[PDB]
């Protein structure tokens, strides 16, 4: 089902009293829909608008996920649901587990009859303290409550350190034939990441390139060949659930990257959703509604 996806970034994994530069909106999945793409990535900040009780997801904003993920569907896109920037869990996760688990109650209780192509995906980017064998024990518990009323609904979990190739191997397969396993791309970081402000330690970066060369393209190569080979011996199927480039990078590189990329994720029979609409990574004019065709044809062709 999923192939070609793009994330809609910085806008309802806004933390909840202060929102981030894009405003979602209906006409977003009318463009993305008419681009080619059959999946859209929603990044969703759940842990910002609980009773911090019962842990009882706010009303008002959860209608709000009802307006847009409706309307997504009813355009025939698949819609990954994913909670992301949990920010308290990483820290101290044996304090947040509970509220964790709350959060994915009242998510699969309130979409169970949604169709197939509603998708959920549990923990963007586990990190820090939520190290792997909570994180597994924590995987492994909401996929069995989940369960109850999904019972075949497509589950997307992702190893520790940001979803990173190099923990999957800690990363354990649960007992279940409807998971996809999802690892984020965005080496060298010091190209992906250059000028952006919203990523630490990279801010003041500039004009740092990416041409291709044989070294690069076998660099990267060799990092999807450590990917399809896990999934091979665990038959798990792959989504590259976020890449990109930071719009400051040097034009011709952005490109080059970003197909070379996308094009090494398909030849691995590897879903992918690229990072990000209309934000700092972004190729899409929230204003005008107009893409970047430079970097949209690096993506489907
Ligand atoms: O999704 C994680 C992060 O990635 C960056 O692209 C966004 O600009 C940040 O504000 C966000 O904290």
């Amino acid at each position: 089902k999923m192939k070609r996806g793009i994330n809609i970034g910085n806008a309802l994994e806004s933390p909840k009293d202060f929102p981030w530069d894009v405003k979602m909106s209906n006409k977003f999945f009318d463009d993305i829909k008419d681009a080619g793409f059959d999946t859209v990535r929603i990044p969703v900040r759940f842990s910002d608008y609980t009773s911090d009780d019962n842990f009882k997801i706010d009303e008002d904003f959860f209608k709000k996920i009802d307006k847009y993920v409706d309307y997504a569907l009813d355009k025939d896109l698949i819609v990954v649901l994913d909670l992301h920037h949990f920010e308290e869990i990483m820290k101290e996760p044996r304090v947040h587990k509970e509220k964790f688990l709350k959060i994915w109650q009242q998510i699969a209780n309130r979409y169970q009859k949604y169709d197939k192509k509603l998708v959920f995906e549990l923990l963007n980017e586990p990190k820090e303290n939520l190290y792997s064998q909570l994180l597994n024990e924590y995987i492994e518990e909401a996929i069995k409550i989940i369960r109850k009323t999904n019972p075949k609904r497509t589950i997307i979990v992702g190893p520790y350190n940001f979803y990173q190739i190099d923990y999957l191997n800690e990363l354990n397969i649960p007992k279940d034939s409807n998971i996809v396993v999802s690892f984020h791309y965005y080496e060298p970081n010091d190209f992906a990441f250059q000028g952006n402000i919203y990523h630490k330690g990279f801010e003041h970066l500039s004009n740092i390139t990416w041409e291709g060369t044989n070294e690069q393209m076998d660099y990267l190569k060799k990092r999807f060949d450590t990917v399809e080979n896990w999934a091979n011996k665990n038959n798990v199927k792959i989504f590259l659930g976020e890449f990109g480039v930071t719009k400051e990078a040097p034009e011709t590189s952005r490109r080059a990257w970003v197909k070379a990329v996308r094009e090494e994720a398909e030849k691995r029979n590897f879903s992918w959703a690229y990072w990000e609409l209309a934000s700092g990574f972004g190729i899409y004019n929230q204003i005008e509604g107009t893409w970047d065709r430079d970097i949209l044809s690096a993506l489907i062709e």
